[PDB]
């Protein structure tokens, strides 16, 4: 059972919809969430053009853009810069019921990080480089979460958070509701329901 796609921000063509028509197109917001203001470019990217994000800009993506107990996450990052906590894909029912995908956690370490009642630590040991395309993915099915880098398994568990079962949540990229902007590039967001099957990852990550 490969897990299905559900949304493609691809920024391919220099706008912030989604290529598959389900969900209405990203906002542009303010260096968090919840504001506005930011600025958005497009750069040459991993495939086509990638968003650029300058440090005091986001993405708002439409509420309840998952909204399930079994899904799934995949986008490229380009780094200029690495602030720890600083989120890509986020995340959140209210803030203090979150996830986050985290180049540079609190290990120092990119990480699938939730929060804050409880806590989850989802640590991959492994650092990401700035000026260079990393690809990151993860899947959620039921409590069992994994994480990838360039389609590498570097994390597996049990017991992660149902944020977004039965809930309207937010979700962004770049900026979440008290760390740096993410700087730097990110393409190809994709979202899935069903857990990503070792298959589907490699492909998507070369
Ligand atoms: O709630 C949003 C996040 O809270 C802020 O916390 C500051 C840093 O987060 C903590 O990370 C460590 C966590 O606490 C441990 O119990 C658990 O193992 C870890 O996940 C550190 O205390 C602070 O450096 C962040 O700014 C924001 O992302
Ligand atoms: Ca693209």
């Amino acid at each position: 059972e490969e897990a299905k796609l559900t949304a493609h921000y691809s920024f391919d063509n220099n706008d912030l919809s989604d290529s598959t028509g389900n969900f209405g197109p990203g906002t542009i917001t303010g260096n968090r969430i919840d504001n506005e203001g930011g600025t958005i470019a497009y750069a040459d990217g991993k495939i086509g053009k990638a968003a650029v994000l300058n440090g005091q800009s986001g993405i708002r993506l439409p509420d309840g853009l998952v909204s399930s107990n079994q899904y799934s996450v995949s986008l490229w990052v380009k780094p200029e810069q690495l602030t720890t906590h600083t989120t890509t894909f986020f995340g959140a029912k209210d803030p203090n019921h979150w996830i986050s995908l985290v180049p540079q956690g609190w290990d120092g370490n990119t990480m699938l990080w939730s929060g804050s009642s409880p806590w989850y630590d989802g640590r991959t040991f492994w650092k990401i480089p700035t000026g260079q395309w990393t690809h990151l993915a993860f899947s959620v099915d039921n409590g069992a979460v994994k994480v990838y880098i360039n389609g590498v398994e570097k994390f597996s568990g049990t017991n992660f958070p149902d944020v977004f079962t039965g809930a309207n949540a937010s979700f962004a990229l770049g900026v979440n509701w008290w760390d740096p902007p993410f700087k730097g590039l990110i393409d190809e967001l994709r979202i899935y329901e069903g857990a990503l099957t070792p298959s589907q990852v490699t492909d998507l990550a070369q």
